[PDB]
């Protein structure tokens, strides 16, 4: 009356998966693959600690704004954050010379190094150097850019100004100027005696007259005039020309830049933290290497690729409820006391059901899904992309066409990540079963006609078999020829 | 007294394709490919389009003469041309950023016709009645509705300083123009003054005008140009003209209440009221099925573009290899058996019978309805923002635009093909392990009662009437009743 | 007396990769990544491309003194450039939309130099003598070939109106210069006046380019620049120059009709006359493949490219020399001496050899395996792909977006295929693992109770069963009750 018994194993589950065929699966073992929690602080990035603006913008804190003196000391970032609503910068009204270019360029930088490019009192002798302004206003006293100086005629004149710098850094000099236009001509005549004045920017690889315009202007910030912002790059070994008879504002500090590739400028206003982390989102970071996520778009770094999924389980062990033949056939049971494995026997000689656990076939089971869930995340490589760009009023083009790449990236990756998760844990559910059937014909086989099918996935033996008799079946070491007779 | 397990077949000639097998006729089938469109204009959204017909955008906003029809039209979804529109910048010039102002203008709910400036009050001084033969109107020669060609009075052109502020609370476009004379004669005999300028300036905008005068090749029988510019005033800003001549005058602009993501359609299919929820210049497409192969260029509720000509995914058995249950020991359709997929035959004191077992035939119902709802339901249509215009010097951002929508078309043609044929397979795969389990379950009732013919079918020793029969297909099988 | 069931197996060391197995040794597999260039600059779509050695493009179709061996030239399908553009704007100056102008002649299926205005006869109150050390050619000074230097004669230069129309019916490509002289002194002495200016208009282009005068660094040993520009001339349009100083007129124009969209290729490789469908700045490649891992930047029909280093799928089974339970089931190994198929029997009894080959099932097999791998290498259709793009200083931010355009799409082709060639080959696998089984099974009901399982894929027959009763197995048919007591 001794019966052997080949089933699965079940526990008290609440995870559940889903699959091509049917919803909410529950399953006794499951892995996420979807990160959807940030820890709300802005880290490190690789060990490089980002460049905070604060209450400053990227224009403000380079042209030097007096109210952007708590960042001066700036020496290596990896990243540059900014508030929401930069209050300060371009205190004085005016447009900026390709600014998004030169924030995409300031984005990665090393070595940064501000230094006077020309020195206040020795590059202009026979100008009036000092020139505020109450739209510059520090403490509540009218002041000036900190890096540009307001030239102004001296005695009644305004010498013809020839100031050229050679790149003695051996790095790229990011320097900056700007033109002066008064709303009005008798401005100019007074600051600058010349009612037709000119401005001439050359280099190397850069050329450009500035002629000064002058009209009624909108007041903004309390001032009708303009101060136009330019910049340029001088390579290592070239020499850079400012030629002017008024409208210039000089520079005064120059800034000597490692080549960076490949960054972003991320704006929020979460705090900054002393953590170091390899993936940066306004809203925080992420430390888990799960392929997909679901927090932002918008990443720095080697980041998981963004999808629009909620869910994301992967099968890794059997059903939990109690196809193929065996599970949801021949076998409909989950052996609740099969603690050692997943696939096992039964004994009735002197023990009970749910007792040895066969630990080939489960181990056999175990590295398969173990490589398959293993393969899917690491298939995914580092990435290291700064995605998300910053265009103007005049581009809208181009943020549509960007928008459309992010769009249509994230589309395809959410498609086929659900669609895999949905295929490999119906496959996975197949493979079990397939196991557990293969194990049942193994049994089977060695048994001869010296057991009876009952029907469950259990067999009842035609003769005694003792506890060591069980343990020749399970091992594969059973005898037939010793009980047939 | 014999049962037979056999599964279903009929006269479908639906055929698909699999991984394996290419031709493969199944007994059901599903499209998941939509290539049907009513070829009309019909409404987006919920909200009808704007025709220009003859006209282009330049011509509509800039008030070209013939096209008068399009004053009124004041709200649209989106806007159609046809292909070459021959109406718009009758005087000819260049309309600096051209396709930027079509791109903000497509995405625009509403717009509000104004005048800017009335055409009395504003410029006292100098001359409003300016007229030319390059746009003619029902004979007579005419100018732009929306702008004003000021010219000099009394042989006097004294400076204009005027002014607008923005109390709308929405967006306004001012469109103002140029003049670039062919001779130095019509410049001092317009404007009386030979050296002239325009400056138009604002809180965001700040733009000088010199005009060049030059001898020009005849564009529309005329030698000088005018060259149009654009801005879009933010609410509580002021916009500031201030010029000695060759200034054209904004007449009427326009508050735009935006809208965000639509798209211009270059179409010539007539207009309908069908409110589709897709829209492509050819016709309107079903955003029912994922796939589309339509038109690649598509506005609105539109399924995504692929490059294949048959999508044809399996929801049934073969009509007519692995677990080698169809085309194993069963190898008919039982073309009477309609009421399942998978049942048995009737015999003993039942003459015949094709009985389907709706147990594993609604199983299988429902995995694969879940299958291909998901499959369908999976992809999100969002909005189509499809399709650019870029200038002659734009040609590497054309090339880089066709470089991604080509790459998408790319993946999305070739992955889909894939997940065709990957499942239809293991469809197919899926309905011959069905039928194998159901065979081995009644394999394993009747035991050693019944012979194993071969062919799917098993000869009852004892006598099996209708009632047996009923026993063994609910798995209650009494193997002690009928034992002997 | 016995027949058993077995598979094929070889002594190929082919290993593939699976979804639940690593380092799976199978009896045949196919390559689906190519990484072998030639190393020669083949050409593509039969046409020859366009080589311009040590010269640059501007420096082609400004006419360099030195790049005279580039003049004699009719069609191409892409531009081959050294890394090195030595020659190539011998005068310092800005080329305008230079980027523009490299993307519009990448392609070109009919190019003629056509001397738009000649030197002799368009200029006779100028004189055309102008030649600097900036573009000096064999030891001596000279300039542009197809540009001319405009300066006054007789201590005057008298106004300039010239004008051309596009009789040529095709696209003229026109160049022009905007000469900026270092000094003042220079410009009273070559133009004879302090005020210049430079007007070019067309029906769709008109530019005024001022003079700008100002002390510049030495590029060239030269303080003074040449500002290019260029137009593209519509059919029946006509385009007109007038100017008072400082203009480089043009000499030679160029009759240009675009084609195919290509790009340029940065290539030192020696330029071979192979003819191919795929070019990479190393080589040219299979094309046949559906991936590639030679080079991101590729122009023509071109595999997609992907960051794989192995891209093999299986089709066979799993070499085991000497799931459905089949395989690694009942025959732990496979017969290592059936070569004449993939699935088989044993002989024995009356014949002995063991040799048989179940040519049905194995065909089926090799029918199916077939169609999945041309399947999967055929439904990857890519047209002409010009990938290359260039960008100035000031377009950093759009050459980014290209990279997040190239780099994203490299991850999902990546992603997919390693995927893909995971799950199908284990399916694969299985595909095997299922017919010998089912093949066994079919054997099993064909014998009944006439033959012992022995257990390892073999049926001991209780008769005596010679060969043609054997064969008559293999061929599916088995008289049960002949053959019931023997
Ligand atoms: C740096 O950022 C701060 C914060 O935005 C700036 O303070 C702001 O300064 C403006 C004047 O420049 C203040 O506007 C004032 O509003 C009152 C309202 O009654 C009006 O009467 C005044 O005539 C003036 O328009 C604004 O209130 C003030 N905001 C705050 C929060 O302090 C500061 O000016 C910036 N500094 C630089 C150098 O950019
Ligand atoms: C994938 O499996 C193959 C074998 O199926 C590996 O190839 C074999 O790798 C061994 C590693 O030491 C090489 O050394 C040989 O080892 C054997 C013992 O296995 C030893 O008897 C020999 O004297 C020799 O030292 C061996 O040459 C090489 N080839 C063969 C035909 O055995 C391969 O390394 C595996 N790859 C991975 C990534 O695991
Ligand atoms: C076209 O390209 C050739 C090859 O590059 C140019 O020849 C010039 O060759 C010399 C060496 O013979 C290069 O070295 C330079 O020599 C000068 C003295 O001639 C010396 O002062 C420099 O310091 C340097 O060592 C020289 O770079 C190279 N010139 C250029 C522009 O690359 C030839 O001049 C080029 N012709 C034109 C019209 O661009
Ligand atoms: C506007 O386009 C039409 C053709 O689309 C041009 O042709 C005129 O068409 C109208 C009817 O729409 C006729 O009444 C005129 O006689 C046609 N004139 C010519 C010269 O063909 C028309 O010239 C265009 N008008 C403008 C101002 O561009
Ligand atoms: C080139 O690509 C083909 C794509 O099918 C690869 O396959 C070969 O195709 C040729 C031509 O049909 C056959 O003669 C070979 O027998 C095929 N070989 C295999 C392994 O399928 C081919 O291998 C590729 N060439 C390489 C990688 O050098
Ligand atoms: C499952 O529930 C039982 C309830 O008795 C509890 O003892 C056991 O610890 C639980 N196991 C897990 C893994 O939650
Ligand atoms: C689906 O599964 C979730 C698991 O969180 C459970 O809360 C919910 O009750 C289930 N619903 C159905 C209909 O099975
Ligand atoms: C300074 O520049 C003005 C404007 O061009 C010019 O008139 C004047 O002669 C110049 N003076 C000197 C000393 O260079
Ligand atoms: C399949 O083959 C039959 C037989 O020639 C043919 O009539 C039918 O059109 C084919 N269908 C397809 C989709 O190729
Ligand atoms: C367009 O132009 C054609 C040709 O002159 C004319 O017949 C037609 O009526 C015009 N339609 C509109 C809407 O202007
Ligand atoms: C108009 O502006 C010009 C600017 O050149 C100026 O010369 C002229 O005096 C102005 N008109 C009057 C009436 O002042
Ligand atoms: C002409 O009237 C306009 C309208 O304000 C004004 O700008 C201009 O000064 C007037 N001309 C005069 C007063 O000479
Ligand atoms: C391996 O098999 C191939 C194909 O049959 C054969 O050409 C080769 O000689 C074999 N090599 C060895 C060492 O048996
Ligand atoms: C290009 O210049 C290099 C300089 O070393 C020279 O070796 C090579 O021969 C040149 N090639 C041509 C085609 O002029
Ligand atoms: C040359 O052009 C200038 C400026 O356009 C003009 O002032 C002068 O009269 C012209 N001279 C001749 C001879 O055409």
């Amino acid at each position: 009356a001794d019966t052997i018994c080949i089933g699965y194993h079940a526990n008290n589950s609440t995870d559940t998966v889903d699959t091509v065929l049917e919803k909410n699966v529950t399953v006794t073992h499951s892995v996420n693959l979807l990160e959807d929690s940030h820890n709300g602080k802005l880290c490190l990035l690789k060990g490089i600690a980002p460049l905070q603006l604060g209450n400053c913008s990227v224009a403000g804190w380079i042209l030097g704004n007096p109210e952007c003196e708590l960042l001066i000391s700036k020496e290596s970032w990896s990243y540059i954050v900014e508030t929401p609503n930069p209050e300060n910068g371009t205190c004085y009204p005016g447009y900026f010379a390709d600014y998004e270019e030169l924030r995409e360029q300031l984005s990665s930088v090393s070595s940064f190094e501000r230094f006077e490019i020309f020195p206040k009192e020795s590059s202009w002798p026979n100008h009036t150097v000092t020139g505020v302004s109450a739209s510059c206003s520090h403490n509540g006293k009218s002041s000036f850019y900190r890096n540009l100086l307001w030239l102004t005629g001296k005695n009644g004149l305004y010498p013809n100004l020839s100031k050229s710098y050679a790149n003695n850094k051996e790095k790229e000099v990011l320097v900056l100027w700007g033109v002066h236009h008064p709303p009005n001509i008798g401005d100019q005549r007074a600051l600058y005696h010349t009612e037709n004045a000119y401005v001439s920017v050359v280099s190397s690889h850069y050329s450009r007259k500035f002629t000064p315009e002058i009209a009624k202007r909108p007041k903004v910030r309390d001032q009708e005039g303009r101060i136009n912002y330019y910049w340029t790059l001088l390579e290592p070994g070239d020499t850079i020309i400012f030629e002017a008879n008024g409208n210039l504002i000089a520079p005064r500090y120059a800034f000597a830049l490692s080549r960076g590739f490949g960054s972003g400028i991320i704006t929020s206003n979460a705090p900054m933290d002393e953590c170091d982390a390899k993936c940066q989102t306004p809203q925080g970071a992420i430390n888990s290497s799960l392929p997909f996520q679901n927090v932002h778009p918008v990443t720095i770094g080697e980041c998981p690729k963004y999808v629009r999924s909620a869910k994301l389980r992967m099968v890794t062990g059997l059903r939990n409820i109690p196809l193929f033949g065996a599970i949801a056939g021949f076998i409909e049971g989950g052996w609740t006391g099969m603690v050692d494995g997943w696939y096992g026997y039964h004994h009735q000689n002197e023990q009970g059901s749910g007792y040895a656990a066969d630990q080939k076939s489960t181990q056999n089971a175990i590295n398969g899904i173990t490589n398959k869930v293993n393969s899917v995340i690491e298939k995914m490589n580092t990435q290291f992309t700064a995605v998300g760009k910053e265009f103007n009023k005049l581009e809208r083009r181009m943020e549509n066409l960007n928008k459309k790449v992010d769009d249509g990236f994230l589309d395809i990756w959410t498609y086929n990540a659900e669609l895999l998760v949905l295929l490999e844990n119906e496959r996975t559910l197949d493979f079990h079963d397939s196991n557990v059937k293969n194990l049942y014909e193994k049994v089977k086989s060695q048994l001869k006609n010296n057991a009876k099918e009952i029907g469950n996935g259990c067999f009842e033996f035609y003769h005694k078999c003792n506890n060591e008799c069980m343990e020749s079946v399970k091992n594969g070491t059973y005898d037939y020829p010793k009980y047939s007779e």
